[PDB]
């Protein structure tokens, strides 16, 4: 497929419309809304939202049910990027041809746009129809863990503490897994919970996502092969989960290309 | 009186021990934990946790049960100050850990706060109420609550302020989280819906009184005169007291936190 590229395009659309609706309904300063929207509706491949939605599809449930959670995850990813680009941080000028957030709104407002997105993501998961209460709490819990001081923020702190220092492969596996792996795992995992996957299925999908993460943490002939190995290991795990995972498999193979 | 002081001191102690244990258990980099602990454990008034805990007491329930929530609120308060202190915008995180680590410390605290609430229930608080707590915290803390407050504050420093603009900034930046402390207390304590609304009115007026006194410590007096700021303060103290009575709970601890605003 083909079929799946139609699916991916359709969901990307739904995700962007939804993201735009979430900002527009905010009753708060316009400059804050603009700073949030700027980075949000700047684009990107929406890999994380698409992973969640493909996971829910793979379990036979209407991915629409997951859309608010997929948006929350994309808000979390966008926040992380905004703070990362800051001059005190990775100090980035440009992204995807666009000047970075603080370059347009100043440092203070970019910081707050981040903080607003991070907070708002938690509200999106709560505020909400037919995902059941107990599953909603678990989603929220695992989101905080993936994003928090043992997760993504732990990864970013460890990376920052990298003062022009030849780090160490294990210190770099830590940085990788926590800073980027965790949220890629969470996106799949959240889709598994929403979709109603059993515990074994969930664990196979978690392993799929880690490998996928690793392939991601590579994005030179040797590098190409390690990428290819992880993509294949991911797909092996996807297979072991007895799901309809053609969309997920294709996302996987799209990482493998290039 | 003395029973209340004993109650507030016992709750402050529990909150500080809890906060120190909440940081200690994290399995993450040492510098991030220290930066988080530094601001978080610094040990101030703990107004917000004590408000939650007093509200739970006022409803008859063991305030221990609300301790994770009171800790989550203080973590939100602490992140806001860390981010607030940055030059671009009183232990001063960024001074000691650098700006990057201070930003991340703030980010860690905000996120971790939400975790703290979900994990309750060994041990009581029912799932439906826990979702409402998270929902209302996010709204109080976020881009329509506290973060709105800080942005509106940013969106005109050097611009002179109408009293509308100054009340909005205080309502969102400071008011929402004090209000939420009482509100969450009411939900945790199983308040009747009528009592919850009265406590929310109480907390509203109390938050406003909090900032008006902050000025008079030393503006509201540049917008109202000094007599005017003082009269508005007294009004809010009187309104708060009325609502507290309308409660009607045993809010001697809440009244005592209130009269402390009324003291000076």
């Amino acid at each position: 497929q083909l079929s799946v590229e139609q699916f991916l395009n359709e969901q990307k659309q739904a995700v962007e419309t939804a993201l735009s609706r979430y900002i527009e309904r905010l009753e708060g300063p316009a400059k804050l809304k603009k700073a949030m929207a700027y980075s949000l509706e700047a684009g990107g491949k929406r890999i994380r939202p698409l992973l969640l939605l493909s996971t829910v599809r793979a379990l036979g449930k209407d991915p629409a049910v997951g859309l608010p959670v997929a948006c929350a995850i994309e808000m979390i990813h966008t926040y992380s990027l905004i703070h990362d680009d800051l001059p005190s941080m990775d100090n980035d000028d440009l992204r995807r041809g666009k000047p970075t957030n603080h370059k347009v709104f100043g440092e203070a407002m970019a910081i707050l746009a981040g903080d607003g997105l991070l907070t708002y993501a938690f509200q999106l998961i709560t505020e909400d129809e037919r995902i059941p209460p107990s599953v909603r709490l678990r989603l929220i819990e695992r989101l905080a863990k993936a994003a928090g001081p043992e997760g993504m923020v732990a990864g970013q702190a460890a990376d920052m503490e990298g003062e022009g220092k030849t780090l160490t492969l294990s210190e770099l596996e830590y940085i990788h897994r926590h800073k980027t792996g965790k949220m890629l795992q969470y996106s799949v995992h959240a889709g598994a919970l929403i979709g109603g996957a059993d515990a074994r299925q969930t664990r196979e999908l978690d392993e799929f996502a880690a490998h996928l993460g690793l392939a991601f943490q590579i994005r030179l002939a040797g590098a190409k092969e390690k990428l290819a190995f992880h993509i294949e290991a991911a797909q092996r795990h996807l297979r072991n989960a007895d799901v309809d995972g053609a969309a997920l498999a294709y996302i996987c193979e799209l990482v493998a290309a290039r």
